[PDB]
């Protein structure tokens, strides 16, 4: 179902009677990161299965409450365009978050470490992407332009909300884990293949920092329609950029890694929350 | 939408061939506020792509949909006022369909304009670039526009691309820009093409800066592989409409209004340079 | 076309298994103008493409050819699936998965491509030690969509994709029957294609890394390995990138299919070479 104002009006309407909270804030859990969902008090869960026209070991949820004071819409699973899923599909809840009163979206995912100063479970502040299917020709909005969540030739400056990326930085440096925290340029791979060695040191050679197959099209999709945005990788594994090695990436261990870091990563996005602005 | 083969392609030039008696030699395409070049065109015939069967509509903002046919600086030309953009949703056979058309029409060269954002750090807003060269990162990520069953009645399976943006037609628009005082003006470089419709981000930006890009913009290409394939010269130029912002901490940004606005400011004098380069077109 | 699933695979390879008593070890995939590597196939059968329902054409069909050599259980794929045709990621997945339902175990790979390198001559052999696939980068990988559980995992790693030990043995077989002189290794682009690459296509390609570029192979090198099958792939360099805009020099098809016809007899002799010395 095409993500137009009609489309994601009717999603909206129908959440909006399962539940009364007026989220603020959008939160999105990458891979084994599912925990930071789980301080969300007066919790209302709702699967994705409840939703009509939503998309779908089993289904994902939509979770509202209240998290540091503040309602927030917590997606408890995301869809990935190696999944085969359309443009339409994955923009849609982004849009609903929108119309749902979300002013500000929290995003996190497992990424690997194309930087050499990347250490296994650091975590990385996106300042910036580079968006390798949006440039040729897969990018989100590619299509008849939405007019009404936003404009025809988006521009992408100050998409990783700089004012939200110096607290962020300033509350881990507070709760003393300043030292696991870097800022950097995540670079999106389709996948669903992991990358090369010879993929890894070009990527490395670009000036990417970060590489994972998610998030960028959201990102994309809300500052179309004006909602702030604030990313996280975690660093799961450190890419390989010699072909002679042994060591091979695998989603186990990517699972292990986030497992480990979960709970430090949500008591860090409710330590942000609670100093937000409050207006 | 239709497939761009010889049966419809032929349909669709045998139907304008009846609106108009002009057989163009040279074919015209218009970039973003860039319209007026169309505007000096003796004896024109203005047909809207409404009235004609299997062209296209289009909907962007500074792209009308007219195909004007005359002469220009004593040349027949066929001018595509407004383009057809990828980022619009449009296939490849729609894209490739007016092009293989302006073929059957008779045009031996191809013009085109186009807005693009400055990487290369020496340029300056207004500069215009004349593409010696491409890259088509679409293409070599699996969305060509060639990719699908070749039309053997256009062209081959594999063209090379070699002396694709015609040296001799570049030669000769620089000495016009020359003896008409606004050689300071004139670039030559690589454009790349973002399928968009995002702008570039400062780190797509650097990097396409790194890669050898001097101009990157959301079109042109696919026209000029469909044009070579069928053995039409080119010649391309960009207008530099922003200059790419690299920094990440910059408040400086990339609006569609501003690019319309710089391609108004220079569209009289890219309208000129056009009139002059066909005036000196060698004439068989 | 139809979904390179578990039901399907299976379809297209007990039709094939009726056709023929030959249980594969090794597959082999023919580049252009490589087609004789298949010519020494001892005890053959030739089953094209018609003749098996599912299967594709790569139209005039190609062939399926069943046999032995150098003592060894061989199927031969006599033409490929090329992207740039408009084939969908299924239909290029299928005879690497029937393949596997058929008891391969090895694949060999050969294929036509621009030498990028500039240390690189018409008519070397580049054996491929990595890859980087741009169409997958870009959101065009083959395995993207409902991975298939049956074959492999959603997330497969690329590591040791093209087997170090296969690769040191081609080198050694070069080596001993003295052409090793015209053996390279080195890393293969993928351009989408069909358009031949640009002067600063190539540049850019060469500075990120790259030895030889063309437009095939990677996607079957990735359906492979994500069902187990070991690969050894290699290019014969039919063409030399030009990088230089002011050049004349351009490639085109029938060089490169003449290159392949001058070069084909001695890879065939080089694949017979090293599936002798394979480990049985
Ligand atoms: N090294 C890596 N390269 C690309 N994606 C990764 C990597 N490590 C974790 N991921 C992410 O986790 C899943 C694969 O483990 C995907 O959803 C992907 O985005
Ligand atoms: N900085 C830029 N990057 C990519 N395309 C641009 C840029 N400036 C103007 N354009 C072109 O003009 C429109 C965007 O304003 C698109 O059609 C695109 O081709
Ligand atoms: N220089 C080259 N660049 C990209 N593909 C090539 C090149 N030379 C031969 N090929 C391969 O052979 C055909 C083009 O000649 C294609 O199938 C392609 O895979």
């Amino acid at each position: 179902v095409t993500a137009n104002i009609e489309n994601v009006k009717k999603v909206a309407h129908h959440i909006q009677k399962l539940t009364s909270i007026v989220p603020e804030i959008g939160i999105i859990c990458g891979s084994g990161l599912g925990k930071l969902a789980d301080g969300v008090k007066d919790k209302i869960t709702i699967p994705y299965t409840k939703i009509p026209n939503f998309p779908q070991g089993h289904s994902g949820n939509l979770i509202f409450g209240t998290l540091s004071g503040r309602k927030v819409v917590v997606m408890q699973g995301r869809f990935h365009m190696y999944e085969g899923y359309s443009n339409d599909t994955v923009a849609l809840p982004i849009r609903v978050m929108k119309l749902l009163g979300v002013k500000i979206l929290m995003v996190s995912n497992a990424a690997g470490g194309l930087n050499r100063s990347l250490k296994l479970g650091d975590f990385v502040i996106l300042k910036d992407h580079i968006y390798l299917p949006g440039l040729g020709l897969n990018n989100i909005l590619v299509g008849p332009n939405q007019e009404a969540f936003g404009t025809r030739f988006p521009a992408l400056s100050n998409a990783y909300d700089r004012d939200l990326r110096k607290l962020a930085v300033q509350v881990a440096e507070e709760n003393g884990f300043g030292n696991l925290v870097h800022q950097g340029v995540y670079v999106m791979n389709g996948g669903p293949c992991y990358e090369t060695p010879a993929e890894c040191t070009m990527l490395l050679n670009m000036g990417c920092d970060v590489v994972g197959m998610s998030t960028i099209p959201e990102v994309v999709i809300a500052r179309h329609c004006g909602i702030q945005v604030f990313a996280v990788s975690l660093v799961t594994n450190i890419s390989v950029l010699d072909v002679e090695s042994d060591l091979k990436p695998n989603h186990e261990e990517v699972l292990a890694t986030g497992a480990q870091r979960a709970e430090l990563m949500q008591s860090w996005f409710e330590k942000i929350i609670e100093k937000l602005p409050k207006d």
